[PDB]
């Protein structure tokens, strides 16, 4: 397998003398903005320098990023848009769309980022306020921003919640239900339930998501080394410690490209850069090397087919998996990522193997279906972003036609998750198996389509949790989280609990809540049988601050 090379027709270049860049991303834009599910995939990757004149609007599956090392090598003098025109100022579908690595001067000194789930806001410098709310305070359910510095205040409006690490802002204007902070210089103080703030003064582990960028005229992949306790941002005293990969040292991905052909650079020693496309693959990508980067432009898309897992990372120190959805086929896989083999017991600890910006989608683009989405059996993994989702709306959506029973199962000790997003499973959307595990921030929704009580009995409960810990665990902590159900095929129904966990004084959690969207079903606590039922229509959410 030869490394390096062009990066494709939808890479899209641009320098601040290219022509007409306005209309360029104008069109791209309005190829994108109701595209839910289409197969389209671009990147707008902008080199060094100063643009002038420009409202960057950002549909589906598009990405867009500065080239430079430092997000302020690429300055906007104007706007990275997200907005709900298309659906009438209700932002809930603004999915699967990225910023990173830019420095933003926005026309009325406000910047408007009105996304819900998948859309990160990564290593970027606002030089004004950040607002996070369609026009209208619609309603939203975001949302990601991390390593990033806003230098006024952040606006959340009607954003249900919303997670921030490692971050720098200049204020924060509101909480609604579960806004969560870890490592962020100027976070409102540890308030919940209300304002509804859970504040931690650190991220006990973070590892920046891998970026390009030129050196000179070189493109090169740098790669951030692991902060422990971070704060703050990560560039924010300009040399940022990490390492450089040159471009060839990478297999540029195409569409086309077999897993065989994937699989064969890796084993040769290449790092791989999926271009933006879609991926349909027979057999597993394997990433069975250390160190290896496997980075993601534009919303590349995994597609396994014959009901393989799309990828499995071997026991291997180091891995960097960034910014890739993977699709679930028709035929039902046994699982659809895999992290470290089952029962593998070795650390990870100096050097983990990391997941970011990596979402899962089980239907909605036409049937699909597995069993359990991601596995995480390698020690000291760290998941930092993922929204794996059971899609509840588009074309093969069904109880049985994209039947999902299980998001995600953390077998590993010391696994760190960060910004945890998993929606609508079957059964249990989230279990942890293994010790130590920590998760700062978890927002879920219970499937909207269980045709029934007996649908989803689990023993004596009824329902399965959003988020189970094992019996048999000694060790958990988790910080800020929200389950939330609208059960609209049947109104009749209740779910038992939101979480699940042993009663240990080494299992904690703090800040907890369930809801109910407008008396659709009810919740009859909140963790085992701890915390109030959510009762009346008005969706008021039922919380409990700690536990045990």
């Amino acid at each position: 397998v030869v490394g390096g090379g062009d990066l494709g027709p939808n890479v899209l270049v641009f320098d601040p003398s290219t022509p007409d860049i306005q209309g360029k991303v104008d069109e791209v834009f309005r190829k994108q903005e109701s595209n839910q599910f289409g197969t389209d995939r671009y990147a707008l990757m902008f080199k060094p320098g100063t643009y002038n004149d420009i409202n960057a609007q950002i549909g589906f599956y598009t990405s867009i990023a500065g080239l430079g090392l430092n997000p302020d090598d690429t300055t906007f003098n104007g706007d990275v848009t997200v907005d709900a025109g298309w659906f009438d100022g209700n932002a809930t579908q603004n999915f699967w769309r990225s910023a990173e690595n830019l420095a933003l001067n926005p026309v009325n000194g406000t910047n408007r980022w009105a996304v819900s789930q998948a859309a990160p806001f990564r290593r970027m410098h606002v030089k004004g306020g950040l607002n996070l709310a369609p026009d209208g305070y619609g309603w939203a359910s975001g949302g990601y921003i991390a390593d990033s510095k806003i230098d006024g205040e952040v606006g959340p409006y009607s954003q249900q919640q919303w997670y921030t690490r490692d971050s720098s802002v200049g204020g924060w204007g509101n909480g609604v239900w579960n806004m969560t902070f870890s490592g962020v210089e100027g976070a409102p103080a540890q308030s919940f339930p209300e304002p509804p703030y859970t504040t931690l003064e650190t991220t006990p582990v973070s590892r920046e998501k891998p970026f390009l960028y030129l050196d000179g005229d070189d493109y090169k992949v740098f790669v951030p080394a692991k902060r422990t306790n971070a704060r703050g941002t990560s560039w924010g005293n300009g040399t940022p410690e990490g390492e450089s990969l040159p471009l060839d040292q990478f297999y540029v991905v195409k569409p086309g490209a077999t897993a065989e052909t994937i699989n064969a650079a890796v084993d040769q020693g290449l790092h791989l850069l999926f271009t933006p496309g879609v991926y349909h693959v027979d057999q597993p990508i394997e990433i069975d090397r250390a160190n290896t980067v496997a980075l993601g432009l534009g919303l590349a898309t995994i597609i396994p087919d014959n009901g393989v897992t799309a990828l499995k990372v071997g026991d291997v120190d180091g891995v960097k998996v960034a910014g890739l959805l993977v699709d679930a086929g028709p035929v039902n896989s046994e699982t659809l990522v895999e992290v470290g083999s089952d029962g593998a017991s070795g650390d990870h600890a100096a050097n983990p193997t990391s997941l970011q910006d990596v979402f899962v989608r089980i239907g909605g683009a036409g049937p699909g279906k597995a069993t359990t989405s991601i596995v995480v059996n390698s020690n000291d993994t760290i998941i930092d972003h993922t929204w794996v989702w059971r899609a509840d709306h588009g074309e093969g959506v069904g109880w049985e036609t994209n039947r999902a029973d299980y998001g995600v199962h953390v077998k590993g000790d010391n696994v760190l998750a960060t910004g945890l997003f998993v929606e609508h499973f079957n059964k249990y959307d989230v279990q942890w198996s293994g010790e130590n595990g920590k998760t700062i921030f978890y927002q879920n929704a219970k499937a909207y389509d269980a045709p029934d009580q007996a649908a989803i009995q689990n023993g004596d409960i009824k329902g399965y949790a959003a988020y189970k810990v094992d019996d048999s665990v000694t060790t958990h902590e988790g910080w800020g989280m929200g389950s939330y159900c609208y059960f609209n095929v049947n109104p009749d129904i209740r779910q038992q609990h939101g979480f699940q966990a042993p009663v240990k004084p080494g299992v904690k959690f703090h800040d907890l809540l369930v809801v109910s969207l407008g008396g659709k079903g009810q919740y009859e606590h909140v963790i085992n049988d701890i915390g109030d039922p959510t009762s009346g229509d008005t969706t008021i959410p039922s919380q409990v601050v700690s536990f045990p």
